[PDB]
């Protein structure tokens, strides 16, 4: 048969038995897509260009495709009835949800991740974490600063030479490909499972010089390998969404360690670091910042950073490793 | 006013008096590239995966994007009347048109480039170049063989977070986006300058083993600026047509220079390197191959390699410069 | 806020207690839907006209319109694993699902309406009825022979100059339509109700010479209005869906009654007369046979037919009024 | 060869010696449709449905379909550069265009037809006619008088189930699909001939007691042919476009007589009349108000109405005959 996000998640909610509250919140998510893919692919455009003249805004008013994401996200998720507190990239504060729309799940979200890349038109993409409310006290800041270890589903969406979202629950990763003919998702790739080893690595070499000595001493033998077989092929496109799927879809390894100007790391712990690195270990794949796994750190920031590392587990356990010897 | 890509090509074909063949063939062009973006955004896709039925044929049946994108480019080219001689990428030999067919051009092309990209759903795009064909004889192989020096116009698609064409004729070098939603191509970017030095560099370092001297000492110089400015960041998305564009819009630095695995260059002159160098100086870059200009080599086979080395002026100034130190 | 056809047909399932197998089903419906949408809309027709040459199909093989959209029912039905018997225009015999993705419903529909339109491009629909099984019995023939007042659900798909979806259940009618840019339908007039008495009356007056006398003086009426008012404007596109939805939105009278060649009436009782004539109830309008409620009719054959007068209800009762007294 | 209308256009262009004026005209005429199809079948609606949030304008603050239409098409028109004069449906008095935009054709326009089959999604239109501008004197409405014997082009889309562009000019009548997936017309129908007779009668019977006899003598015969044959079918859309092209297409006759609201007909002689006729006539069929050939009359307003019969060259005689008859 052919599956469908809609009919696949439905099929799960099922299956939990959940109220469905989940379920209405992931259908909401895969509208919000939709609605991004759209915007980012540019349809459209041509009324901001003037074909039809300028009569059309009496008003000075037009999106970033940035903000337009993030008001898309926004009110798709509250219209879910599902959530009761969101994080965005966005926001320096929690967004609340009003009571008469609250329900039980907290989002962490970077509604277009990659923005160095969006002028040259490079691949972008949405990130997603999911928890549920812990507390039974009126929702705040604390319940959107759990651990990783935590999330009920997590996934991205990459806005490529297609558009794919990929979600990540208990039970797996599945991969469903966006047909835009029809506004359907169609599962493309079942219960995905991260190569052992790769043979490609993802970094910005540019900070080299900043770089801690294992990665250096990791890098140099990936050019340059003890047993003298073939070097590992450099690949880094510059949108973390675009590295880390073609990391899970090839294998390899892909890094965001500390440097002079970020010392804790660049990349988010909350809608960034962790949504990856929960997919990332679905698939049978690592994600430590080096030191502990990514995971496991409990957040005091909602905009806290980690340094991360992640990828196929032999060869992140490599770099481990050389952690491991240097210390 | 609003200027699509037929206006401006039609426009510009009046103003210098074309008899028509040559907008004909720019045309046809444009439909070419609407039907792979299509086709690499995957509408329809439902189909494949059986929507409305007889699943039958699954796994790795039926045809993928890169014999689509070829096929769509030789047969809407043909049908516009206007060629005699077409290489492409992915045909051994040169491709003669039917007499009752000939018009006077020469078409060389990737129809789709970044092809290791294809399967994460990373970039991919469509390079071509265009040659006006001067011998009386009987039209052949050879004819597209004239150095990158004698193109008439040149350019790409990327399919990328949005569709966009690029053109290069001799006037400069304009950007048009795809708004997919009229199936027009928009004006949005017109007679694009690359600028004087950019800041980021792109290369695959993998290979760092294999790197001459110039190029070794190239790269230091971009980690560990000896004048201690900042240092370039690096980007390599794996798709020479993604990496060429940013290189375009946001200046700086792209390589592919020889290795040891590929002596000659592995990028080929005719429809990866050629058109390249061709916008890129169009928009006043250079590229080189560390030793002469590209569009200066008297190509000897068609599918004959290149190294590339482009983009910003001053750094690739740089770069010549330290070529000529090392002897 | 804004709502979907998915989030509300969520909503109600969650309202109504459902285990959710019929909330499947309609999803299914709706991803029905737009598949047939986009294939009616003429969507990659290029391919058939050869745009990328003929090597697509080494098979001798394309579909109907027609074909295909009773494929892309039965397929995407059969998948919601939610339904036991099918009936459709295009099988002689109800069609039994499958013990492994067998459900609880049964479903009537027209794949494809208004058939005599669609070489000249009018608007055509898809027509469709739920029931429950009732029997516990294995599935037959018989579990499609309900009468209409029986109903779970029903409405239909009309591809006009936009394509609309209407669905009826027993609080109402909710109008959602299909935005094709993000494939989602949007609801767009809610717990819609047709006027008491409209001005526009819907009939094919070629078989003048062979309705019966309460038609003819009702006709005469509405041309010379016997109160000296104006008369009705008439409006008959030739397809069913298209006649009943300005029907419903603009109110009036509807009629396809007996003839010489039909002294049974034309449209069939199970998947055009009974679903139109739920809908049309649902929103306060009437359908009748001229003698006898159409949803009150139990069927025979899952193929026979009705005359059938549908519309507001001043307009219905005055032509009943008409037959009961000739009686 | 697959021959989209751009090359179709294109090549006619090339082959009359034209100076590119009149196919720029055509390509902007191309671009225009596309853009108003679009808007047609409701892309984007999501938006106005607060979908992205920022609810604020609802109900009816924002721009309807028909002025949307118009707009493009004044703006898509007037950037060609090959107009001088525009008439509007949906404007008081003729436009004309700037000095710096001027050339040398005058278009009148309906830019969307069949108004009162907005609201209930049935099948709309967009009818033009283009007139070479004869006089030397000053631009100006009278330049918009010409009789439709002048016209040098004219044709229509329809916004039906798909959306197809009709295009006629001396050497014949030409159908082109459109394809939405790749913003594309296909040439489909090539020089198009009507049948001589068809069996489909079009005309609002609402206004049967306001007919002349030969109107009232020519239904009859439809519904009683004295001879005994088969009755003619009846047929009304109520969108002019949509029962023109059925009736090009399936033969037959169409009709808009006078009455007693309309003593000169409704429809109106510069942009649907006149077109029409037009087309009919270069297919093979009539065109008359009963009593003068349509393209003939000689327009002295340029919104005056006109009585109007079209269609099967045979079926238009039957009717002139009864007018003759009638005195
Ligand atoms: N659509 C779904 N897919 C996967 N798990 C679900 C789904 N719906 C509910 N669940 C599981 O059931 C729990 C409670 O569900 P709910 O009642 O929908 O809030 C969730 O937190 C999930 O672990
Ligand atoms: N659409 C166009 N845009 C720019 N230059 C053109 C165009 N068409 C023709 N030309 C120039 O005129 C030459 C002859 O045109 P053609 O007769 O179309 O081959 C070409 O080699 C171009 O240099
Ligand atoms: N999505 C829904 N919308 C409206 N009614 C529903 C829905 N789901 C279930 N119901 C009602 O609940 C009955 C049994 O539901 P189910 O358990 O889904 O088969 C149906 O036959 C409906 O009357
Ligand atoms: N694209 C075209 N298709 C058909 N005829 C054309 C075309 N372009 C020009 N012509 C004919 O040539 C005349 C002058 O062309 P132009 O110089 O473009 O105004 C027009 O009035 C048409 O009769
Ligand atoms: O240019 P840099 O410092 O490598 O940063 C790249 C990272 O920045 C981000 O845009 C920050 O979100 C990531 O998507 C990406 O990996
Ligand atoms: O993996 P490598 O050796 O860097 O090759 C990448 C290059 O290869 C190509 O795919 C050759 O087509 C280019 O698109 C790209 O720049
Ligand atoms: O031409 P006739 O006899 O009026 O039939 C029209 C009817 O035929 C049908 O196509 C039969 O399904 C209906 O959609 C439509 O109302
Ligand atoms: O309701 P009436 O009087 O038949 O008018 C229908 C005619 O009116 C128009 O809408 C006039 O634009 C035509 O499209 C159509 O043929
Ligand atoms: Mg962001
Ligand atoms: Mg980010
Ligand atoms: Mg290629
Ligand atoms: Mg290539
Ligand atoms: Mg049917
Ligand atoms: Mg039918
Ligand atoms: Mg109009
Ligand atoms: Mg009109």
């Amino acid at each position: 048969n052919i599956v469908t996000l809609t009919r696949f998640v439905m099929e799960e909610g099922m299956k939990a038995r959940g109220t469905g509250e989940m379920t209405q919140l992931l259908n909401s998510l895969c509208t919000a897509v939709k609605a991004i893919s759209t915007a980012v692919r540019k349809a459209g455009i041509a009324h901001l260009y003037g074909i039809a003249g300028s009569t059309n805004v009496t008003g000075d008013q037009v999106k970033k495709l940035d903000v337009l994401s993030n008001d898309l996200v926004i009110n798709v998720l509250k219209s879910s009835f599902a959530t009761c507190v969101l994080v965005s990239e966005e926001d320096k504060n929690a967004i609340i949800v009003e009571p008469e729309k609250r329900g039980k799940y907290v989002v962490c979200f970077d509604p277009l991740d990659g923005s160095s890349n969006i002028d040259c038109l490079v691949s972008i993409g949405t990130i997603f974490g999911i928890y549920r409310k812990n507390s039974t006290d009126e929702p705040s800041e604390k319940d959107a600063l759990q651990p990783g270890r935590n999330l009920v589903a997590a996934g991205y969406a990459l806005y490529g030479s297609a558009t794919m979202l990929v979600l990540a629950m208990v039970n797996g990763v599945n991969c469903f490909m966006l047909d835009p003919a029809i506004g359907e998702f169609i599962l493309v790739d079942r219960d995905v499972k991260i190569k052992k080893k790769g043979s490609i690595y993802s970094i910005n070499e540019g900070y080299a010089k900043e770089f801690d000595p294992a990665i250096t001493e990791y890098i140099q033998r990936k050019k340059f390998p003890p047993d003298n077989s073939a070097p590992y092929g450099a690949r880094y496109v510059g949108s973390m969404v675009a590295d880390v799927h073609r990391t899970l879809v090839y294998g390899g390894i892909f890094m965001y360690p500390a440097n002079k100007k970020s010392p804790k790391g660049k990349l988010r712990l909350l809608y960034e670091c962790n949504p990856m690195a929960y997919v990332m270990e679905k698939a049978g794949g690592l994600a430590t910042t080096g030191k502990e796994a990514v995971l496991d750190i409990v957040p005091t920031d909602i905009h806290q950073r980690a340094p991360i590392i992640l990828g196929s587990p032999e060869d992140v356990t490599e770099l481990l490793e050389i952690y491991q010897k240097h210390a």
